[PDB]
C-alpha cells in the first residue's frame, strides 16, 4: 500500500494507521547505500509530504539488516575524484554546487512541518547520521550503532553531521571524540548521551512503538503540533529574546483556530483527545 | 512574616534566614492555577526583588499538594475564544499584546539579577514549566512531574517553554518527544535529562535543602554572584567571542570592589566566607 | 625529549609517539599555579603548535599531585588590588586590557586547528576549568574534581568559564549550581554531566589512554581532522543554516586533496588507515 | 485642546486634525531642557499613545525658540557626580540602572507602532538628537542644527545617539566627524547627509507640512501602516533572509483584513483613499 | 534571437553582445503586470542563468511605455480575498506558503552569482521596486519614478521592499516617508538618494549604457566578478569580523585560478583586460 | 622628529602639535606600494599607538605624488602564484594564513581606540581603499580618486574593501558599480557618495585641516573620545537593542571619571574645552 503519490526506486512510502506516513529506505541489497538516485528522491518525497494535508507524522526506518551503510563511494567517487573545471577555481564552484544540493536533501526533513521520527536498527554509518540528526525524535534498537565515517573516508562532514550533532546532544566532549576518531557508538552509549530517546530490544518492537508514537502525535491538533516544531526549530537558531518575539507573531494567528475550541472542550470534559477530529492542515 | 513590601493575593513572599526571599505560590485550593491576577503580580513582585538590595537569593515553591496546575482555562478562555477586534488583523494585534504581556511575567524572573531556585513538589503542568525553566536552579521531589500541556490545550507554547526548555537540557530528542505528545515526565526521568539538579524524597526535605542552597549563595559576594548570572545569561544567547568581549567590559568595573579584597583575605586565611560581611547591592 | 623549539619554565612540551605533542604544566611545587609567566608562555606555545606541520594532536596534562591550583593570587593581587590609573575610567581601561590578554591565553587553544585532549588528574580549580573547557576532549581520573573558584575569590569568571562551560554540557541547572556556589564536582558527577568523556582509575592509565586517543587521531587525514574542528567550532557559534553554508565554502577546496584518494583506496581495501601516510599540513 | 488623557507638566499633547497626535515639548523658558520629570513622562506618554486606537500618526515638535537644549546638567549632575554606592561596583550597578531607564525613554518612541514625525526648529543639541533619531521621519527648518554635545559634556552618548545615528544615514565619515568633535551641523548640511527628509523656511511652514504628512499617513490603512513600521524596524536589526521570513509570518494574519478589500475597491475605482474609512486598530 | 533555452510568455531573454543576457519583461499591453505566470517563470529563468556558464552579466529592462505596473490585482485578488482553509489558522498556513513562494521570485535574482543590472524607464510601481532592489546596479531614465504602492493596496510590502530598500540607500528618513505615504519618487530625487547610480535622457540611451556596463563586467575575470558579488552580499548580512573570516575561507580556493596569472600578466603589460580570454565558469 | 619609538623603513611617524600622531607612508619612489615589509610594520606601529597614552588622534597621509599605488604585485606574486603545499588542500591552508595576516594589517586600525583620520592626495588604488575604509574620518584633495583594482588584478577584495566599503556609504548601487568594473571614482563623486567628509584644493590645505581636526579631537576628553569610537564600531556590527545594552555596561564605569567633572565645569563657565587638561589614558 503506497501513498500512492510517492513512487520511488530507492524509497518506499506506505501509509500506516491514519495521518501517519512511513518513509522506508528500500535498498536492502546495497544496505541502503545513498546513491545519486537517493539524494534527489528524498527532496521530491519530503516536498510532497509537506504539501500533504492528511499526513501529520512521519516515521523514517530502513529495510534489510541495517538502517543505512552511508554514502555510496562508487557513485560519489566520480563527482569528487573527477570534477569538472579547467582549474581549481572552476572546480570549487562545481564542488560547492554538489555539496549544497546534497545538504538540501536533509534540510527538507527539517523544513517539513510534520514531525519526523527516526527508527534506527542495525548500523547507521556516515551520512546516515545526518539523516537521523535532522529528525525530531530518534529511536534505536539494541543492536544499532552510530558512526561518523566521514573522517575515515577523508573529508569533513559537510552534509549536516558537524552542524546538527553538537546541537542535538549536550555532551560536546563525546561529539569531538566521535567526529575525530570515527568510532562506533553503540545503542546503550547513545541513550546515555541523549542522541536517542528510547532503546528497544529489536526492530519489530522499535517500529511498533515508533508508529504508536506517531499515532499519538497525529491525535493532537495539527495546527498546534506543526506550530510547535516551527518554534522549536526557530528557538534553536536564535536567542531567547528573539524567539519569544517570533512566537508572539506566529501565535497571534494560530490561536484563532477551531482546534483550540474543541481541544479545550475535550480537556474540560473527560473525552480523550483521540476522539475529537480536526480539520486538514 | 512577609517582606512586608510584598503583599499579593496569589503569592506569599516570606523572608527566610538572611538575604533569602521565599516566593511561594499561594492558591492551594485552585492548585496554584495561573489566573489573570497571578500574571500581573509576578511582574510586580520580581521588579521589587530586583530593586531589593538586601535580597541575594530567591526560592520559588508552591503551596498545597502540587507546585502548579498550569494556566487557568476558565479565565483565559475569554481572552482567546472571545477576542476584541472587528476582523482578523485587529484580533491579531489584540492577541499579540496579550501574549507579549504574559511572556513578560517569566522574563522578569530571568532579568532578576538575584539567582532563582525552583522547588517543585507535585505536578508542574503546562505554563508551570515556563516558571521553572526561567529559574537558574531547579529542584524537585520524588513525586514531581513536568508536563507541557500546551499541545493538549490546542496551542503551541508561546510563554517560554519552547524557547528555554531546549536551551536548559541537551537531550533535544526528549524535548521534541515531550512537546509533541504532552506526556508527563516523572522526577527520575527529569534528573537523567538534566532538567533538575537534585531529587529529594518529599517537599519538606527539598524545601530545606533549597533554602540551604540559597543561604550558601547569599554568603558569597553579591557583586560576584549577580555578575555571574548576567554573564551566564548573556553567554547563552551569544557566541563565545562576543561573550568574552562582554565580560571584559562588564568586569572592568566590577573588579574594583571591596568584596574582592575581603574575599581574598578570607580565602588566604582559614576563615570561612560566611563570616565576612559584604555591602548591600 | 623536548620539541625542542618549545622551551618554557612553566610548561614542558615533549614529543610523544608520532605527530602527537604532550604539553605538560610544569610547576608541581606550586601545584601548577598560573603565574604571570604561565599566561604569556601558553600564547607563545600554542602559536608555534599551530604553525607546526608535523603535530596533529595535542594532549594537555599536569605534573605533580594535581592538574592545577587555579590562578596564583599572590602575583595577580597586584594587578587587581593595585591597578594603574588616576581615576576609575583610567583603571577600567587598564583592567580591560589585562582581562583581554588573559582571555587570549585560552583562545589560542580553541583557535589551534590541531585537536586538544585534556588529561585531568587531581584537582582542577578555578582558572583550570577554562583550560580544560577550551579543550576538544576532556578526560579525568577517579580522584579528579572540577571547581569554579572564581566566586569564592570574589569575581565573576572572566577568562572563559562562564562562556564555554554552559556550551560544553547540557545540564544548565548544574552549571548555575556550580558557578554560584563554587562547590567541587567530583569525577563521577562530572562524567554523568558530560564534562568529561571517560574516567580512569588513576593518572597513569588516563595518560596512556589519552595518548592512545591522540595517536588514533594522528592516524587520520590531517586535512579532514583539522577541517572537522574548524566546522565544529563554527557550528557552535552560528545557526545551522549559516554553518551549512560555511562548510560548503570550506570543503569546496579541502575536497581536492590526495588524502581523499588514499583514504578511500584504503577503505575500499582491507588496509588500516594507520598504514597510509599523509602529507604534512 | 488636550488628549485629554495626556496631561503632563513637561509635554503638551494636542489632538490635531483626525487620528493625528501632536506631542509638543513644553518648557520654552528652559529651552525644553530634559529634566528628571521629562524622562518619566515620555515613557508614560508614548505608552498611552500605543494603546490609543484612534491615533494613527504622531508629530513631535518643540515650543519656544528651539526644539531642545539637550540634557539638563543641573538636575543630572547629582545622579552622575554624586552616585549611590559604597565602592565602584555598587556605583556601577546604580549607574547602569539610570542609563537603562533613560534609554527606555527613547525606545518607546521606536516601539510605538504609530509613525513618529519630528519637526525640528532651532537648535537640537545633545540628547535631543536621540529624540529625533528614534523618529521615523525627520523634518527641520532653515535655522535648525543638530549637535552631539555628549563629548563636550565629557561622556559618550549612551542614550541612543551612537546606536541609531549611524543607522539612519549612510555618510559614516560625517557621523564620526560629528561625534568626535561635537560640532554643529546646520540644516543645509543635514539635508545633504540624509538626516532630515525636507527643509522648510521656518517653523510655521515646517509644522503645517509635518501635520499634512501625518494626515496623509492617517488616511492610509492603519493595519498596513503599523505593519510597515514593524517590518521596517525589524529589517534594520536583522539580515534580509531572516526579515523575509519574519514578514511572511507577520503578514499571514494581517492580510486577512477588511482594509485590503476596501483599499483595493477604492484603488480599482477612482475614489481617493481618504474617503474610505477604516476600523480602529 | 532568444537564449534559446529561455522561452517564456511573460519574459523575453535575448543574448546581446557576448556573455551578456538581456532579460526583458514582455507584457507591454498590461504594462508588465506581474500575473501568476510571471512569478514562476522568473524562478525558472534565473535558475537557468545561474547554471549558464557563458553568461557573465544580466540586464533587466521592460517593454512598452513603463518598466512595470506592479502586482496584477485581478489575478492576485483570488489568492488573498478568497483563500483556502476552514478557519484562520488554516488560512494563515495557506497565505504564508503563497508569500514565501513570491519572495523566492526575487531571491533568485540575489542568489544569481552573475551581476544583475536594472534599466528602469517609465514607472516602477509596487512590486517592481522589489525587482530592482534585488538588482546589484540600478539605472533609470529621466521619466522613471519609483513608488511603493503596497500601502495603498492595503498591505505591508512582504516580497522584499521593506527588507532590501533600507539596505540599499542610507537616507532612512526618505525610506519611511516613501513606504508610509506611497508617494512617487521621480528619477532626479532617486539619484540624490542613491537608489540609482545614473540617470539617462531616455530608455534608448539608458539601455545602451546599461549593456555597455554589462560588457565591461563580462570582460573581467568571471571568478573575480562572481566572488565579488558573493562576498558583497554576505558582508551586507553579517558583521565585519565574520565577513573577513568568510572571504578568507572563500578566497583560499578562488586564488588558485588561471585568471589571476593572465590578468596580472595583462596588467603588467599594456594589454587591455578585454583582450585576454577567460575560461567558462 | 620621530615618535621616536616608531622607526620603520616603510612608515614615518612624526609627532605633530600635541597628542596627535602623523603616520605617513614613506615610499614615494614606489608610490607607497604595499610590499611585505609594509604589512608587518603597520601591525607593529598601530599596536604601539594603542598602548601610547599621550596619543589621542592619528592622521594617515602619504608621501610623494599619490597616497598609495595599491598592492605590490612583484612581491605578492610569489605568495599567490607560487604557494607552498603538496596539493590543493595544503595550498588552501597556506593561502588562508596569508589572507588572515594581511587582514590583521587593517584590523588594528579599526581596533585602535584613538580616532584615525585619512588624508588622501593623488591616487588611492586597490588595497589603499582598505587603508582608508578602516579609518574613522576620510579627507581627500581635489585630484584624489579611489579605485578598487582587485577585480582587474583577478581576485576579489579579501583584505577589507568588500567588507567595510558597503558599510561606510549608503549608495549600494555605486558600491557594486565600483567593485565590478574597477573604475576610478574622482574626488567630487566621492564627496557626493559620502566616502569622504571634505574635499580640499590640494594636499597642503588638506593636511593642515586634517591636523587641525585631530587637534580638536585631542582637546576633548580622551575617555569620552575613546569610548565614543568603541561604541560606534560596536553599533555597526550589532543591532540597536544589543548596542544599547553594551553602552550601558560600558558607560557604567567610564562615567566615574574626573573628565566629567572638569568638562561640565568648563561647559557651565565660559572657558573653552581646549584650556582644561585631562589625564593620560
Amino acid at each position: 500500500g503506497e501513498a500512492p503519490d510517492h513512487s520511488y526506486e530507492s524509497l518506499r512510502v506506505t501509509s500506516a494507521q491514519k495521518h501517519v506516513l512511513h518513509v522506508q529506505l528500500n535498498r536492502p541489497n546495497k544496505r541502503n547505500a545513498m546513491n545519486k538516485v537517493f539524494w534527489r528522491e528524498m527532496v521530491e518525497c519530503f516536498n510532497k509530504i509537506s504539501r500533504d494535508a492528511d499526513c501529520r507524522a512521519v516515521v523514517i526506518s530502513g529495510a534489510g539488516k541495517m538502517f543505512t551503510a552511508g554514502i555510496d563511494l562508487m557513485d560519489m567517487a566520480s563527482d569528487i575524484l573527477q570534477p569538472k573545471g579547467d582549474d581549481v577555481a572552476r572546480i570549487s564552484w562545481y564542488l560547492r554546487d554538489i555539496i549544497t544540493r546534497y545538504q538540501e536533501t536533509f534540510n527538507v526533513i527539517e523544513r517539513c512541518p510534520k514531525p519526523v521520527i527516526a527508527a534506527v536498527h542495525g548500523g547507521c554509518i556516515g551520512g546516515g547520521v545526518d539523516l537521523v540528526t535532522a529528525c525530531d525524535i530518534r529511536y534505536c534498537a539494541q543492536d544499532a550503532f552510530f558512526q561518523v565515517k566521514e573522517v575515515d573516508v577523508g573529508l569533513a562532514a559537510d552534509v549536516g553531521t558537524l552542524q546538527r550533532l553538537p546541537k542535538v546532544i549536550g555532551n560536546q566532549s563525546l561529539v569531538n571524540e566521535l567526529a575525530f576518531t570515527a568510532r562506533k557508538m553503540m545503542a546503550d552509549e547513545a541513550l546515555g548521551s541523549g542522541l536517542v530517546s528510547r532503546v528497544f530490544p529489536d526492530k519489530e518492537v522499535m517500529l511498533d512503538a515508533a508508529l504508536a508514537l506517531a499515532a499519538e502525535i497525529s491525535s493532537k491538533s495539527p495546527v498546534a503540533v506543526q506550530s510547535t516544531k516551527v518554534n522549536l526549530l526557530y528557538s534553536r537558531d536564535h536567542s531567547v529574546a528573539e524567539s519569544l518575539n517570533y512566537v508572539a507573531s506566529w501565535n497571534m494567528s494560530m490561536l484563532q483556530t477551531q482546534d483550540l475550541v474543541k481541544s479545550v472542550q475535550a480537556t474540560t470534559e473527560n473525552k480523550e483527545l483521540k476522539t475529537v477530529t480536526f480539520s486538514k492542515l
